[PDB]
């Protein structure tokens, strides 16, 4: 058994871009109130209150090249 | 038994860009009020409470390669 | 049993960019207030309050080269 | 002649109130921007750019009694 | 001629408040740019640029009796 | 000729408040940039940039009684 893995790739991933820019994000920019009485937890609580986890991402490229290779005898 | 793996890459992953800028990220800019009475837990409790974990993130690239390779006999 | 593996890689991964600037990341702008009364807990309490955890990543470049390669017997 | 000026006033001018507040005034909190190229101006200019002017007023009573009384011969 | 200008007044202004605050002014958030070429000015010029003359006025009372008396023979 | 000229006055002018306070003013909180380019100015110029004659004024009681009287013969 003779076995030849050989691909070749001579791609090319491109951006060009001209100013890149304003860009405004203002997540929970309202009042948040929150009122709790008398409340019973008899097991686990995770509570999370305001402006969690928000993501402002602007990369000038942000290109992605994701590439797999795989043999098995 | 021959295995000959041999993936050849010349691949580019590119980005030109001009000025990245005037980025504005502004979570929870808003009044968290919480109010809490008589509340019983019996059990484990996380909270968070404000602004949290908020990512701004502006790279003048970030391109990404990713690129995997296995054999297994 | 032969086995050659002799992957070649001759990738290239770039950025360019003009004035990368001008960023404003403001979490938590807003007051916060907690108010609790007759509160009881049983077990574990994890509390965060305010302004945590937050990032503001501004790389020049920023990219990621990320490569695997894996044989076996 | 007799003139007699003799009003007489017991009056009240009465404000009674909660807790005042949680007034939030923001004016020009987005990005202005003016581009001028080759102007002739033959004549005065006056110039205003950006927030001038702007007025938070919040008394705690702000009541006016304002009275006027004249005799003439 | 017998003239008798004899106004009485007993009145009272009067105001009452709870707590006064949690008053934001917050003018000129924004970003100001302004950009001139070639401008010819062949008289005076006042220029305001920015954030100016604003007024944050919060008194505990802030009220007015205003009064007036003339007589003219 | 018998002129009598007897205003009296018993008034008061009156606050009574709480607590005051958490005023925040906040004016020209953002970027301010001007550029300039061969200008030509052939009379008086008056240039304000940035913050200027920006007022707080939070006192206590803030009450006014203004009072005006005139005789003529």
């Amino acid at each position: 058994v003779q076995i030849v893995y050989k691909p070749v790739d001579l791609s090319k991933v491109t951006s060009k871009c001209g100013s890149l820019g304003n860009i405004h994000h203002k997540p929970g920019g309202g009042q948040v109130e929150v009122k709790s009485e008398k409340l019973d937890f008899k097991d686990r609580v995770q509570s999370k209150i305001g402006s969690l986890d928000n993501i402002t991402h602007v990369p000038g490229g942000g290109n992605k090249k994701i590439e797999t290779h795989k043999l098995t005898f």
